Parts: structure tokens; C-alpha cells; sequence
């Protein structure tokens, strides 16, 4: 029954709000991702160009095999990016191994 | 109010652990799904038949069409179940529609 903290050396973290990059022009573009050997994640910037989506990582593998382009995971809708067309997904699996991935996003 | 409750008629929730009810002799089962229209989302008994594990979720979209299986989500380890040689695996998707799906587990 003992408590600890981080306290940031007593200052506290100090939080601003982390900007948007809006892509320029991609209507799909990784803002961000992490492997951490267990986990691999992730943001996406995407453009709102129809009403339904689904967006998707393809990704090959710990020994980079893409398995004929099958090893997939899923994002989903995180929200929109206030006063620009593009929103955030989000992604997150357990994953044994990873070497590349690209991002696929289909519309109707 | 500014603040408002649910507090279950005055009583509060009262929690009981919901027990597993492990598979008889499954390989991989399906525990549970929730589909809300908007998010497909579950949860998954998965042996432990060996260390190295994937688990994905292969379905038919809105109108009942597979896409040649390749409609995938892909699954994350949760926890051990207690006491058992099973584990929970969690899945979370934004999907537009589905109709019907099945359990990938593979092992290495
Ligand atoms: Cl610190
Ligand atoms: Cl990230
Ligand atoms: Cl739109
Ligand atoms: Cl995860
Ligand atoms: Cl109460
Ligand atoms: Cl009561
Ligand atoms: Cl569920
Ligand atoms: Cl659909
Ligand atoms: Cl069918
Ligand atoms: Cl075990
Ligand atoms: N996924
Ligand atoms: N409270
Ligand atoms: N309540
Ligand atoms: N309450
Ligand atoms: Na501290
Ligand atoms: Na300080
Ligand atoms: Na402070
Ligand atoms: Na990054
Ligand atoms: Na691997
Ligand atoms: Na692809
Ligand atoms: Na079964
Ligand atoms: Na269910
Ligand atoms: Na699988
Ligand atoms: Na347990
Ligand atoms: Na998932
Ligand atoms: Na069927």
C-alpha cells in the first residue's frame, strides 16, 4: 500500500494541444505510428471525399513477407479535425513482427 | 443539474465476475460480439497452443459480400484466463455493415 508518482520534477507536465498538419493534398496520409515489439499503432490523417470509409494498414511481416498483401489491420473513425476537411483513425494490434506497411483507404 | 447520474435506482451496479465458460476442447471460440451499426467489436477465447499467435476476424461486409476473405480485422491479446490454458483476445472495428463472419487463428 505505497503510492509513487511522476510529477515531472515537481513542475507537472504542461499539455498543449498538438496541432494538425493537414496533408496538402493526399486524401490518405500515417500521421504518426509506433512498434514497440508487442503493439503496433497509430494515427492517420484522412480526407473526408464520401461518407463511407475504411482504411486499412497492409503490412508484410517480421521476416518483411507480405503474404501476398494479407496481413491487414483494421482503423477506426477517431474524429473529425476541427475546421479542416481531413479526420483521425486510429489503429492499434498485437503484432509479432513487423518490417513495412502502407495504408489503403476505400470510398463509396 | 449541470451533473447528472446513473446510479441504478439509488442501488449502485453490483458487480459479480463474469466466470469464463472455457471451451470444452476449441482451438479458438468466440466469446462474445457486439455490432451497434456503427462499431463491430468482441471478444475471443484463444488456446495456448503455442507461444506465437495471430488472431483475425474474417467477414461479410453489408450485402453479404466477402470480397474473396478479405475483409479482415485483426484481434489483440487481453489477458490470461486464471486458472486455465486460455486466453481473451479483444477486437474493435469501425464497420459500415456486416452480415455474417468466422475466427482466423494461427499459430508458429
Ligand atoms: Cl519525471
Ligand atoms: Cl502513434
Ligand atoms: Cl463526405
Ligand atoms: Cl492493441
Ligand atoms: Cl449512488
Ligand atoms: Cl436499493
Ligand atoms: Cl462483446
Ligand atoms: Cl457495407
Ligand atoms: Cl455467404
Ligand atoms: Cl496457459
Ligand atoms: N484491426
Ligand atoms: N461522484
Ligand atoms: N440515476
Ligand atoms: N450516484
Ligand atoms: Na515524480
Ligand atoms: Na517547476
Ligand atoms: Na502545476
Ligand atoms: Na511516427
Ligand atoms: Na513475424
Ligand atoms: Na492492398
Ligand atoms: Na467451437
Ligand atoms: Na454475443
Ligand atoms: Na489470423
Ligand atoms: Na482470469
Ligand atoms: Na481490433
Ligand atoms: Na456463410
Amino acid at each position: 500500500g505505497k503510492t509513487y508518482y511522476d510529477n515531472n520534477n515537481s513542475a507537472n507536465y504542461q499539455v498543449s494541444t498538438h496541432m494538425a498538419s493537414i496533408p496538402s493534398s493526399a486524401s490518405v496520409q500515417l500521421d504518426s505510428y509506433n512498434y514497440d515489439g508487442s503493439t503496433f499503432s497509430g494515427k492517420i490523417y484522412v480526407k473526408n471525399i464520401a461518407y463511407s470509409k475504411k482504411v486499412t494498414v497492409v503490412y508484410a511481416d517480421g521476416s518483411d513477407n507480405w503474404n501476398n498483401n494479407g496481413n491487414i489491420i483494421a482503423a477506426s473513425f477517431s474524429g473529425p479535425i476541427s475546421g479542416s476537411n481531413y479526420e483521425y483513425w486510429t489503429f492499434s494490434a498485437s503484432v509479432k513482427g513487423i518490417k513495412e506497411f502502407y495504408i489503403k483507404y476505400e470510398v463509396s
